């Protein structure tokens, strides 16, 4: 289908990204604790539920959590501050906690069941979040003798995510620490945050400054 764009809530960040995050693509956001990557994930889980006129895609969300960072109270707060019903917004976020890298991989495969069920409805899955992509892979595969299998397993996981994104017109959004759009977050001045786009093949490298508010991400 046509490439849909989900607003991040920030006009500055959306301009940097070419209008927002894309369906049929993996957007990978990097940053240290406090850089705003989890705030962006929570904001996008709300924004995607809005109609296109308001920066969303009238969509449902699937969220894979590798380390206990999903906060339903933060969704409710962002939803209510954006004029949405907080309970309805939460009902349209399917949640899974992944306990290890094998289970994380299995969940991406299992997500296809619900994606297929909602595909021709009024609320198709339009956003699949994996927070935080490599935490289990880094913990489970230590050192020299483990790199080949860690890379093999991560490549398969990413291929599985790209397949769902392309086949079902979903924006895949992943968070991490240091063929996919890579955005680097950092602390800016006066409690603001900065996003830097690096090595995008068809978007200029640039920076966007944004704030974290009761609405989640905004300028
Ligand atoms: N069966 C499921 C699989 C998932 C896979 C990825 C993200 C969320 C998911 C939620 C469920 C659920 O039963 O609520």
């Amino acid at each position: 289908a046509t490439i849909g764009r989900i607003s991040t809530g920030s006009k500055s960040l959306d301009k940097l990204l070419g209008g927002g995050i894309e369906t049929q693509a993996i957007t990978e956001v990097f940053g240290e604790f406090g850089s705003g990557k989890t705030q962006l994930a929570h904001t996008l889980a709300v924004m995607v539920q809005l109609p296109p006129e308001e920066g969303g895609l009238n969509g449902s969300v699937m969220w894979i959590d590798t380390e206990n960072t999903f906060r339903p109270e933060r969704i409710r707060e962002i939803a209510q501050n954006r004029g949405l019903d907080p309970d309805e917004v939460l009902k349209h976020i399917a949640y899974a906690r992944a306990f290890n890298s094998n289970h994380q991989m299995l969940l991406v495969q299992q997500a296809e069941d619900m994606i297929k069920e909602l595909l021709n409805t009024d609320r198709p899955v339009k956003l699949l979040i994996v927070d935080s992509l490599t935490s289990h892979f880094r913990s489970e595969y230590i050192g020299r003798g483990a790199l080949a299998e860690r890379q093999q397993k991560l490549a398969k996981h990413l291929a599985d995510l790209h397949r769902l994104a392309n086949l079902y017109d979903i924006a895949v959004f992943v968070t991490n620490q240091v063929a996919t759009l890579r955005v680097y977050l950092r602390k800016g001045k006066g409690g603001k945050r900065i996003a830097r786009l690096i090595d995008a093949p068809h978007l200029p490298e640039g920076e966007a400054v944004f704030s974290i508010t009761e609405k989640g991400i905004e300028d």
